[PDB]
């Protein structure tokens, strides 16, 4: 049947008909809803062939040349290549279309209003970890752009049956080290403890600060990873200050400008690209609320609350809430002052509402994961909290893959 | 591992498996193709008897007499009764057990650490609207208990073939009028425009303020609903003031102490109690964030922000967030001053985490609706944000039912 989708603030109804074009299973079945799960529950030629055709059809429809002779000849080439070789290759303009669609289709992304504006770097001619580094360095320079951040993706060579994958070991191109103490505690980012240790063990000389940038561990097929230190001028960073609380700068806090995810797999027409790092710009609550305030990250709420002189002995003073708001305010202010692109969670969710409306007219629906779209502070103050959403998997798609160690 | 849903906590790293979802004998809204967990509305003798047997088996396990001779005799008495009459009647202790189990089972309730402490008033002897009113007045006096609130449910007679239902038309026992204005705005609570107008059609003389307490519209089998005014000394209210912002008291805001939901159906062993009003106490975010700041409710955020002198022309000031926090704090402060029971969203969520642990040991799971359990401000600052949840329908249950008009 066809899901009814209601906005509770406005009373308006739509029906998602694009859901029918989904060829997958999500985590849920008749007897129990598993939507809150962060991981879905299980991480031949016919198969590949139908996924290939479907993707070729999406491409030629996108340029309004469906049924053309180009369309039919491309179907024939893909067929002939799969029948002899068990695999095929995309043309560059197909890869570009496919990367944009993968982003468009990502149900957890609030930034999708930007989906048509994505710079795609073809790095499928890469043959060594050394060459991976030069492409990664050029992507960072392009995407950073002295703070006028531009969305980008760099695509390395596809998985092939005979062989190991191209992989970037790091989860993002820029991450801070986390150093485990003999006494349990961590200095830096507890999220990166394991990658930190891998880096030491492949020969990195560690620092001892709270904000030490990690090197990259880059792996070409069936070779041990190699270590590459990013040149410090490539990594733009922003020191955090508050616009009225003078002591805030004293905390010595800072964050990197460029959020660039490097561990997800890109699937397009049945082909899998195991290294395809992509970047955009931050929404302030990622840094302000999750990276700095989560109890298992930098966990700085109590410090800020004491500096603000609040009553910490009791939850009903709403000390955590007042502190979180000021930290988010510091991130926005600080990024604005440094002229580095950032979006607050109100403007981001307003732009996502407009995206749902464009997609309803364009495609008859939009996949969206409510738990990840609604921000982690001030949920019900944003329009997306009051919006029902339907989550489903379309292809092309970004997916999780196993850590390569 | 096991064949049951894996449930992870991402803050602590801990994992459980829910085995309770096995006893869901009834499907939710989701299928393998699509997740519908943010949808708010979820659309025979042998049929009753399987539900009744199921519920009697639950009762007898709960008192540890399963397989007993008393258990077998009750099962037979229930079949005998259904057999001759089409229906059956619950013993007093079975109704008590059933009503607690329905609370315990409710996936959207964050207050369930309290489930075992529910005073059940048995009003199955009621024969008129006048008498429903007396029983509701007694329920309000008992639960309110001058500010020291006590959880309670009153159970009116069950649905019965042919004969009309008992129904309270109001959605809660205490509610504020909403009066549609000529220009098209609403004075009072816009949630309550329909019930307000029905009260007017049925002979109530309406006030014209922002916090006018509504009369109850109470319906006995096969009769026009009758109108009853609550004596105002029964309805405890709390005027709002802020602990440091002296002007906040001047806004003349207030809320009622008792949250008492009156339009849900209580289903136990296939029997349906169409009127069974229940009450607890407030979590502060319900008043402070949803009822006072939702755009479609009292919508007071801009007026507070203007009094705090905030920059309301730009989203990146975080003016919404800072005003919402102060409104929440005024709520907590004011309830505390007045000695009326209230819980903040940090205490509430921490207690719900404890409930989840208790239920893991008692029953091997707990059904929970993540989007409703995570509070509407400060989400990721509560431990429930980081906890995966499995949603499913167990019975006894509270269910929605269509409006009686
Ligand atoms: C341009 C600015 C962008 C913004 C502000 C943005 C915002 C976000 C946010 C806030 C999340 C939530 C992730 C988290 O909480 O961990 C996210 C998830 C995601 N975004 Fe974006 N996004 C942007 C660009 C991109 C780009 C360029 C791509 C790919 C081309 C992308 C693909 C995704 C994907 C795949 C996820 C899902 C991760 C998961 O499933 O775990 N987004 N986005
Ligand atoms: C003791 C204090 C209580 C607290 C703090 C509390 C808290 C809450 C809250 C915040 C919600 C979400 C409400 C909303 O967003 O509209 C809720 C839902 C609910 N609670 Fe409670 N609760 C309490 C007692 C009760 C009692 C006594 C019952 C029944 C005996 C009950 C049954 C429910 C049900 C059935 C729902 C779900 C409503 C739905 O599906 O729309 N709770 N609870
Ligand atoms: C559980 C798990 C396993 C594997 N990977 C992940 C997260 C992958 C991820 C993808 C997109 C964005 C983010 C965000 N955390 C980082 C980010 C990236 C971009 C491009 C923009 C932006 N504003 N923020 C993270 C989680
Ligand atoms: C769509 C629809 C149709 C019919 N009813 C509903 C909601 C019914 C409801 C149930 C429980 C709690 C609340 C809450 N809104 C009110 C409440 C009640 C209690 C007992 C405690 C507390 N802290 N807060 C509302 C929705
Ligand atoms: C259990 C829950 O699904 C998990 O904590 C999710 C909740 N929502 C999220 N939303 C975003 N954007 N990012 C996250 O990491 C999470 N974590
Ligand atoms: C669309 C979405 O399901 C809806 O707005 C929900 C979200 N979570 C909520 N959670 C609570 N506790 N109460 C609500 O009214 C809602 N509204
Ligand atoms: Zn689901």
């Amino acid at each position: 049947k066809f899901p009814r989708v209601k906005n509770w603030e406005l009373g308006s109804i739509t029906y998602d008909t694009l859901c029918a074009q989904s060829q997958q299973d999500g985590p849920c079945t008749p007897r129990r809803c598993l939507g809150s799960l962060v991981l879905p529950r299980k991480l031949p030629a016919e198969q590949l062939l139908s996924q290939a055709r479907d993707f070729i059809n999406q491409y030629y429809s996108s340029i309004k040349r469906s049924g053309s002779q180009a369309h039919e000849e491309r179907l024939q080439e893909v067929e002939a290549e799969v029948a002899s070789t068990g695999t095929y290759h995309l043309r560059e303009s197909e890869l570009v279309f496919g990367a944009k669609q993968a982003w468009r289709n990502a149900p957890r992304c609030v930034g999708r209003i930007q989906w048509g504006k994505l710079q795609v770097f073809d790095a499928r001619d890469c043959s060594s970890a050394q060459e991976m580094f030069t492409y990664i360095c050029n992507h960072i320079k392009y995407a950073t752009n002295r703070g006028n951040l531009r969305s980008a993706i760099t695509v390395f060579p596809q998985r092939a049956p005979g062989r190991g994958d191209f992989r970037i070991w790091n989860s993002q191109l820029v991450r801070y080290a986390g150093y485990r103490q003999q006494d349990g505690s961590v200095r830096g980012d507890p999220a990166n403890v394991e990658i930190t240790e891998l880096c030491i063990q492949h020969g990195w000389t560690p620092g001892n600060g709270r904000f030490d940038v990690l090197p990259l561990l880059l792996q070409a097929p069936d070779e041990a990873p190699e270590l590459f230190v990013l040149p410090p001028e490539l990594v733009l960073e922003v020191p955090l200050e508050h616009p009225t609380l003078e002591w805030f700068a004293a905390l010595g806090l800072r964050w990197y400008a460029l959020p660039a995810v490097s561990n997800m797999l890109l699937e397009i027409g049945g082909l899998e690209f195991s290294a395809a790092p992509f970047s955009g710009w931050y929404m302030s609550t990622e840094i302000g609320t999750r990276n700095l305030c989560d109890p298992h990250r930098y966990n700085i709420l109590e410090d800020v609350a004491v500096c603000m002189d609040l009553d910490t002995r009791t939850t009903s003073s709403l000390w955590k809430d007042k502190a979180a708001v000021e930290i988010n305010l510091a991130v926005l202010h600080s990024f604005q002052l440094a002229k580095v692109t950032i979006v607050d969670h109100h403007a981001a969710t307003v732009s996502f509402m407009k995206h749902l409306d464009n997609e309803q007219k364009a495609r008859g629906g939009c996949p969206a994961d409510w738990a990840w779209i609604v921000p982690p502070i001030s949920g019900s103050l944003t329009p997306v909290f009051h919006q029902e959403m339907v989550n489903y998997i379309l292809s092309p798609a970004f997916r999780y893959q196993p850590d390569p160690w």
